[PDB]
């Protein structure tokens, strides 16, 4: 067993609060931020070894990573950010930092109840989204 047992499956969201002030703070576009805003994503979290992947899959975009906690990695993000991402375990929560243009914004994904909370940080700005197994 590993803390990351807890998050492997199929998610989907079932709400979102303060995503598109989010969105803002991170520099998305009025267009992309609608349509992304509009979507509700699945989350398809696996493991094989020590490679974690974790898939995104919406009318808007399908994104997928895979890491190895600790250490660096280039990501393209879904509004097209080429950032530098880490992701680390802090207890029992997934800490993913991601740097572009001296900028930071810091995701933690949590367990909570049968739910998988996500937060997500700009400055000073908090968004959180919920999602439950699919
Ligand atoms: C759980 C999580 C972790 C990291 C990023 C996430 N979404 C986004 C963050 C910034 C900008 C955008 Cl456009 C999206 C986005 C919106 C709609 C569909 C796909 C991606 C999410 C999430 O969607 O909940």
């Amino acid at each position: 067993s590993h803390m990351c047992d807890a998050f492997v499956g199929t998610w989907k969201l079932v709400s979102s609060e303060n995503f598109d002030d989010y969105m803002k703070e991170v520099g998305v576009g009025f267009a992309t931020r609608k349509v992304a805003g509009m979507a509700k994503p699945n989350m398809i979290i696996s493991v094989n070894g020590d490679v974690i992947t974790i898939k995104s899959e919406s009318t808007f975009k399908n994104t997928e990573i895979s890491f190895i906690l600790g250490q660096e990695f280039d990501e393209v993000t879904a509004d097209d950010r080429k950032v530098k991402s880490t992701i680390t375990l802090d207890g029992g929560v997934l800490v993913h930092v991601q740097k572009w243009d001296g900028k930071s914004t810091t995701i933690k994904r949590k367990r909570e109840d049968d739910k998988l909370v996500v937060e997500c940080v700009m400055k000073g700005v908090t968004s959180t989204r919920v999602y439950e197994r699919a």
